[PDB]
């Protein structure tokens, strides 16, 4: 059975667990067995919890971020329901009482024994929390459909819960002696050496003499920093350049082990190729030692000398500023540093940038304030986590105050907090064993964290660190991994699916490609890898039957395929769609989509609801992934092509898009479709605006029966091609309800576009330290600090509400002079 799990782990993360040992790697060793005795007491923790606890773990609640409503409930073993008119002020415990009661007299004769399971759903509705308040009750209050929910007893979870069971003394000046190189290229070779902390620099940078096109320096390069003074995140990074600028090759190191030790002495740098200096750059040699440009370093012993242990370090105008310094300034904030942790503890950040980090008594001064350092809010934190921050002991601080944070907003930042990962100097780190214990503990948040690791292992600078954490993951829950496999297993299928409709589309037409993409599918491999799982795009929402007579593919370049489900238990919520994409980089989009649906959350928490369409995109591996589909929609491009025997059809294109409307919305239920696509429009005009999405045009344009509009394929952002407000004439015309002039709805939509765009102005700096941590991911319009300057534009952060507010007028009034 242990050959069995070693052989489905190697299968599921994409690599052979035989490959970590051909390493013969102490750190991978060690991080291997220490994070295995880590997952596998989660694992004991979790087979022990109560029933409730259980479906804590999971099913965790999906919560919104009086009046009447009927709900449909049945038992588990039954086909008879009972409709009920409750309240959305009643809390679920009532209505299972309604329910046991209503079973009382059917039957002839405790609900704290019961919980709701949402109909053909991994989803729950438990605990003090009025119906409303259930994401599930508010999706059917707005759409107007009845809530289905089944009576669970506590005997049915623990079955559940069983049934998945598993130093100071070294003065002399830093130097390495340059050895040689074994490379290609064109001119003369120079070697460009640094000694950094983070983005920042310990010493000027120190070049290797001009030699001519395996080249041998056998050269000493001395730094302008003393042995003592190197920090324990001292990292020492190379770049190897062509002079006649020409860059080769770069590749970086830590000058000190994952046990604290001073390394010594030769060491062979098997370099990254180049698009001088990369300090971000990863710290472990390319795994691709056939091809790769080596470089040979001499590192001198100077004896074996450790770093100093906590217990020896810790032995060892102001106002109008704090809130870039000058000289002065920096003095002004080191020489008051007492009067930061008594007066200012959120100023922490400002004063880790003012310390010396060459220099060992300057960091044992701002360490011993630190350990003292009392804990900061988790906007605070984030800031922290910034490669501007690379300290152990700053990031062990920074990690000890986001153990605050709830596991829905740990999900709303899980993805930056995966890129984040990408910056860490070894393998075993705080951050790490954080995100796999909050996994270990969350069934949803374990399968995220193991989406986003799974989706970059083709990247060979990640590929051993997300293997190595996901088969700790995997240790620690033998059911999820299975169920993780049989999702892998249809990405599989889907893939090849692809390829055949990729081919097929090019020989024949549509019909006959859809046909024989039918008979594939209709195959008993793929009707068994397609059908009976749970979503990529949520766990929650499950792929029971696949319906292939309504699977088909769209006509873009990638040809992605449209896959539908169905599912008996859920009725109409068990009617689901599926994108697969393969071909395109997904990480942007998946981004983009992130960034709007946080908004839609900030909006929310203020009472404004947009009617945003925040559906899911999850990338899954290389340039594939998923979308979600949302049902009853089309684009605004097909909307406007004014077909002819139809519904919709209209004596002026302007009017096209409210006669689709109109069709759909018939009497009474125009006034709301147009209320609806309003808000959304509102909401989408700020999202746009304030991440700098251009190359908006009808066929990227969204909307739904409902009458709330969303964007599709996000390529680009803040700007990369100061992308203007943007106002559409055939959108004024839904919003004025048809009529040439009616100022009282298109102001009231104004006014809607405000109070979007201040409420985020409030929350400028969360997106500012999230998208400062997205620079982890490497996306090439995410790149410098000119992609975060866009957002400091955009949402005039440098401002008073007043001078933001008349400059967004002038930005929105601009925007409705271009509308004809
Ligand atoms: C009916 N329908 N629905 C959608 C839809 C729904 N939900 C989504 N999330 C997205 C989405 C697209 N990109 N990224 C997300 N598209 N797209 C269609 C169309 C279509 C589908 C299938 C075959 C032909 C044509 C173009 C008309």
């Amino acid at each position: 059975v242990k050959k069995l799990i070693n052989s489905q782990i190697s299968l599921l993360i994409g690599k052979g667990l035989h490959e970590f040992d051909s390493l013969r790697d102490p750190e991978v060793n060690d991080f291997r067995t220490k994070m295995r005795q880590f997952c596998e007491e989660a694992a004991a923790h979790r087979q022990q919890l109560g029933w409730v606890e259980w479906l804590q773990y999971s099913f965790p609640l999906q919560l919104e971020p009086n009046r009447a409503l009927l709900v449909n409930v049945k038992f588990e073993g039954s086909e008879e329901s009972f409709t009920f008119q409750v309240s959305t002020k009643d809390m679920p415990l009532a209505l299972m009482a309604c329910a046991l009661r209503k079973k009382a007299t059917v039957f002839r004769q405790q609900p704290e024994e019961y919980a709701l399971q949402v109909n053909g759903r991994h989803e729950y509705l438990y605990g003090n929390y009025p119906l409303c308040h259930f994401q599930y009750i508010c999706s059917c209050l707005h759409s107007g459909l009845t809530p289905h929910l089944t009576m669970v007893h506590s005997s049915s979870i623990l079955a559940m819960r069983d049934e998945q069971s598993n130093l100071w003394s070294l003065e002399q000046p830093f130097s390495i002696e340059l050895i040689e190189g074994r490379k290609v290229n064109a001119m003369k070779l120079v070697v460009q050496a640094g000694l950094f902390h983070g983005n920042e620099m310990l010493c000027k940078t120190v070049s290797s003499s001009e030699v001519n096109v395996e080249p041998v320096w056998k050269q000493r390069l001395e730094f302008d920093i003393s042995v003592c003074d190197l920090p324990r995140m001292a990292r020492l990074c190379f770049a190897l350049y062509a002079v006649v600028d020409c860059p080769i090759a770069w590749a970086n190191l830590m000058l000190f082990d994952y046990k604290d030790q001073l390394k010594t002495g030769e060491r062979c740098l098997y370099m990254w190729p180049s698009v001088l200096l990369n300090p971000a750059g990863t710290v472990r040699g390319n795994p691709n030692t056939e091809s790769a440009a080596a470089l040979v370093i001499y590192l001198p012993e100077v004896a074996p000398v450790y770093f100093p242990a906590l217990e020896k370090i810790l032995e060892l105008l102001r106002e109008i500023l704090e809130r870039e310094l000058y000289e002065h300034e920096k003095d002004l904030v080191w020489k008051m540093r007492h009067e930061v942790q008594e007066h200012f503890p959120e100023a922490l950040a400002r004063l880790l940038l003012v310390t010396k980090w060459n220099k060992h008594e300057d960091v044992a001064q701002m360490l011993y304030l630190l350990c003292s350092w009392p804990e900061l809010p988790v906007l605070s934190a984030l800031e922290l986590l910034d490669f501007s921050f690379p300290d152990c002991y700053v990031g062990s601080f920074a990690i000890k105050s986001l153990r605050k944070l709830t596991d829905d907003e740990l999900f709303q930042y899980l993805l930056q907090l995966v890129q984040v990962l990408k910056y860490e100097s070894y393998l075993d780190c705080e951050l790490t064993k954080f995100l796999l214990g909050r996994a270990l503990a969350n069934r949803k948040i374990g399968h995220f964290l193991f989406w986003h690791l799974r989706s970059e292992m083709h990247v060979p600078s990640v590929a051993l660190r997300f293997g190595l954490i996901m088969e700790a993951y995997c240790r620690g829950s033998t059911h999820h991994m299975k169920v993780l496999m049989k999702q892998g297993e249809a990405l599989s299928k889907l893939k090849a699916l692809n390829d055949f409709v990729k081919v097929s589309s090019q020989k024949t037409t549509k019909p006959q490609t859809k046909e024989m993409m039918h008979m594939c599918m209709r195959q008993e491999t793929y009707m068994e890898a397609l059908s009976h799982l749970q979503s990529p795009l949520d766990p929650s929402t499950l792929l029971e039957e696949v319906c292939v007579e309504q699977c088909t593919f769209m006509d873009s370049k990638m040809k992605p395929l449209w896959i539908m489900y169905s599912s008996e238990e859920a009725g109409s919520a068990g009617n689901v769609g599926i994108i697969f994409k393969n071909g395109d980089d997904l990480r942007q989009d998946m981004l983009t989509l992130q960034m709007i649906q946080l908004m839609d959350v900030l909006w929310k928490q203020e009472g404004l609801d947009l009617r945003m369409t925040p559906y899911g995109c999850l990338p899954t591996g290389d340039r594939t992934g998923l979308i979600e589909v949302v049902l009853h929609s089309d684009t605004i491009a097909n909307i406007q092509l004014n077909k002819s025997n139809m519904a919709a059809t209209a004596a002026f294109n302007k009017d096209a898009l409210l006669n689709w409307l109109k069709s759909k919305n018939p009497g009474e239920a125009l006034d709301r479709a147009i209320e609806e696509f309003t808000l959304s429009c509102a909401g989408y005009c700020v999202a746009t605006y304030v991440l700098g999405i251009g190359d908006r045009h009808s066929d990227n344009i969204m909307i739904r029966e409902s009458g709330q509009l969303f964007h599709i394929d996000f390529g680009h952002f803040l700007g990369n091609f100061r992308v203007p407000f943007i106002l559409t004439y055939d959108f004024v015309h839904v919003i004025q309800q048809g009529k040439t002039n009616n100022s009282e709805k298109f102001e009231r939509f104004r006014g809607y576009c405000e109070r979007a765009y201040t409420i985020l102005r409030r929350h400028g700096l969360l997106f500012l330290h999230l998208f400062a941590l997205m620079r982890a991911a490497g996306l090439p319009e995410l790149s410098c600090s000119k992609d975060i300057q866009y957002l400091k534009d955009s949402l005039a952060l440098g401002k008073t509400e007043e001078e933001a507010l008349k400059h967004f007028r002038v930005k929105f009034n601009e925007a409705l002079r271009e509308s004809w």
